[PDB]
């Protein structure tokens, strides 16, 4: 068991590990950080760029199988790692103070679940190994601090003028709601409390931002230094039609369009058990090639989903044991290597 | 049987039937048209003002029973006719031309199903036995003309200026997708589309509004010699507070709100016939009461509903005998009365 050839042979079976996380194998991501042998059983290190957690328990399950047998292991030890990398930015629009990268949720109108597909992916990825916080920027309607119960705190003045964050869940938050206004006088106090927020290492900070394509809202996607886009729908046309246009808004910002979530993608009854298209099927993923992007995944609508959005805790911290929690850690992973594959590394 | 007897006996009968319809008895109506006494059979012909043929049916059933055992008849030969009344509009801004009354249909965004909703009012209005049309002018949307099918036909121009309207599953139709604008350009060429249109001998003109509370949707709600609104929403919180805001817009007009239709109330699941409230319960009925206005009606979310979009004809007419019809049918009776109930006549 050379050392060398040790990385050899479990690089060479990492390179086979396919998952819609891996543009390109795990070698390309130079991943691969350690390779030991101690005791009898093979240690293998991997440091993600991306948060990886749940695809690191499928990489485990396919591949220790024939990595146990081209070598000679009782066992395998794996440890999963993660230095998340910061993206470069177009036009080098100087970053926030302690963000690595922001990830904006945009919809068009209400209904779509945008703000709860924001909470619950912050969750998600912090679930998956990152630290992150989130900024509701929601001016029309100011619902994330809400969702997390931190509806009637409000956050302190450390420096006086710049605002410690309400850390709920272990989300680093801040939200325009804790002041409340249309018009560029918006865009300026929604500006200023991104900069003004002591965000601590936020390796990712996603931005809930308000519903549609109109000034105020392109006036963010030009002046937050947005590293990529996740656009929410229903299978519904009229939300589709507001998806497309939210696409060509960040893209004519030269902003990375991540993806496509497809919310209420199907209705779930709570006796049956049955999955009813309710308002169609196919749409989003038809949109998703259409504009030469990602379908980053599907949400059914379900009672106890919009339960957990009356009780001020999120399906992912209430429920962290559920299918529809897998479903956001899912997404979490499939988001975090898109922002990943799509860019460079600073 | 005196023929003045019989009108008191029938009148001091008809003056106990209640109905939701029926803010006052029948007797303030003067519906009471004719009562007659022929080979021992007992007839009665009543004129509504408004639409009544469902509402006449439950008057039937119910007083028949009593009617037959004051008078001696063998039985009792109903008879149901239509003046409707036109009602006065604030500051006497003049009315359209073949045009009694407007019924207008606005919501907040889309997603609510109000454009669902105004094709269904509509044909259920003309189904209650008045002569009704249609003009789409949800410019954002102009989606009545797919849901009738008539979608790849062009009003012909009998005047050359006017337009003859499409007589589409019987109604007087028109639309602005037949000429595709934000701004108040879009307001004149949709203003003058409801001039130049040759409305027959419209009792009802539903008009089918762009959703939001803007100054282009506000600007309608002003020149439009609207007899009243009919305001759509989901029990989902976000299309509540737009439903208070379009109260709000039309009240702060003089444009009489006639009540709220709450869209979405439940959904059916097709397997297990169960009802489940996805997006809540008695949100609209909280809002109706709060803001002094009526209920007029739930409509439930299935998937025959949803189908019945697509296909270009309209549940009132695809399935003209099915529960949601019948839920329709109660609708334009309760529409129709409130629009009465609520102003003076002409
Ligand atoms: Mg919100
Ligand atoms: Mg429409």
């Amino acid at each position: 068991k050379s050392p060398e050839a040790l990385r050899a042979m479990v690089a060479g079976t990492l390179a086979n590990f396919q998952h819609p996380t891996l543009k390109h194998n795990l070698t390309t991501l130079k991943a691969l950080h350690h390779v030991a042998w101690m005791d009898d059983t093979l240690h293998v290190e991997l440091v993600m760029p991306f948060v990886w957690h749940s695809a690191f328990e499928e990489l485990k399950e396919q591949c220790s199988a024939e990595l146990l047998r081209i070598t000679g292991a009782k066992a395998i030890d794996w440890k999963l790692s993660h230095n998340i990398a910061t993206l470069k930015r177009v036009k080098n629009q100087p970053g926030i103070n302690g963000v690595k990268n922001i990830i904006a949720v945009s919809s068009g109108k209400g209904g779509v679940g945008k703000s709860s597909t924001a909470v619950n992916l912050a969750l998600a990825l912090a679930a998956e190994g990152a630290k992150v916080g989130i900024l509701d920027a929601d001016i029309y309607g100011p619902s994330i601090p809400t969702m997390l119960g931190a509806e009637n705190q409000r956050p302190t003045s450390p420096d006086g003028t710049h605002m410690a964050p309400i850390m709920s869940h272990g989300l680093a938050t801040n939200s325009i709601g804790y002041l409340v206004w249309r018009g560029p006088m918006a865009s300026k106090a929604l500006m200023q409390m991104l900069q003004e927020t002591l965000w601590p290492d936020l390796d990712y900070l996603v931005l809930d931002m308000p519903p549609g394509t109109g000034d105020i809202q392109l006036t963010l996607a030009q002046n937050i230094p947005v590293t990529g886009a996740v656009v929410v729908t229903t299978p519904q046309d009229i939300a589709l039609i507001d998806a497309k246009k939210g696409i060509v808004m960040f893209e004519k910002v030269e902003v990375p369009v991540l993806g496509i979530v497809e919310n209420m993608s199907v209705h779930i009854c709570s006796n049956c058990g049955h999955h009813e298209p309710i308002f169609g099927t196919g749409g989003a993923e038809k949109l998703a090639e259409k504009y030469h992007t990602q379908l980053l995944g599907q949400m059914p609508l379900h009672i106890s989903l919009r339960e957990d959005l009356d009780k001020g805790t999120p399906t992912v911290i209430s429920r962290p044991e559920s299918e529809f929690t897998a479903i956001y850690r899912q997404l979490a992973d499939r988001v975090a290597a898109q922002l990943y594959w799509q860019g460079e590394v600073i």
